[PDB]
């Protein structure tokens, strides 16, 4: 499956793509304002994620650091990134279908649209200004808006026991971005697509 990843932000981002224990394609790349990077993801990829990293410095060997989304200091990511990170999430070819969603469960850093480029389903979008409206106790000094689990580490926020409900913090994400997961047991906003669909992930989809 192809994913075109497009940076429409006015700033540079470093795109990242991973399934948790391995890179997807090259795993990571700089995208200046306006650039596009097309990657190929193996069919049957389960639990893949794509995200943006901000304010990064890499040396010539591709080691360094990012203020948001850092995946162990590597340009070419092999594992998931450090919150806060808006996430495009997908599982491909799962009994005939593809499954996509956007999640705020690990916070928000960059607005995003995640849309198929082939027929037969809708896209999802989380483009509101969550960073600027963030509640004081969630603001990440390094940039972005943390989820409550990352800040407070309690069973209720992390949904450790499988029994959590909505909270004042998860309701902030849900009010700004109704179409993204705001906590673990949120009412699903996953979109079912035809198996083997192709996709575009756009950072900063709106003006």
């Amino acid at each position: 499956a192809t994913f075109e990843i497009v940076n429409r932000c006015s700033y540079t981002v470093w795109a990242a793509a991973s399934k948790g224990d391995a890179a997807l394609d090259a795993g990571g790349r700089q995208l200046n304002s306006g650039e596009s990077w097309t990657i190929n993801v193996e069919p049957g990829t389960n639990g893949g994620k794509i995200w943006a990293r901000t304010d990064c410095y890499f040396d010539d060997s591709g080691s360094g650091i990012c203020k948001t989304g850092d995946c162990g200091g590597l340009l070419r990511c092999k594992r998931f990134g450090r919150p806060p990170t808006t996430l495009a999430e997908f599982s491909l070819n799962q009994y005939g279908k593809d499954y996509i969603d956007i999640s705020n469960i690990k916070g928000f850093n960059v607005p995003m649209d995640f849309s198929p480029t082939t027929r037969g389903c809708r896209g999802v979008r989380c483009a509101a200004d969550i960073v600027g409206q963030c509640p004081a106790k969630l603001k990440a000094p390094g940039g972005g808006c943390n989820d409550a689990c990352t800040v407070f580490q309690t069973s209720e926020y992390c949904c450790t026991t499988g029994k959590c409900g909505p909270t004042e913090y998860s309701r902030f994400f849900k009010r700004l971005c109704p179409d993204a997961f705001s906590y673990v047991l949120d009412k699903p906003t996953t979109v079912t697509c035809p198996g083997s669909s192709n996709y575009r992930v756009t950072f900063c989809p709106t003006a």
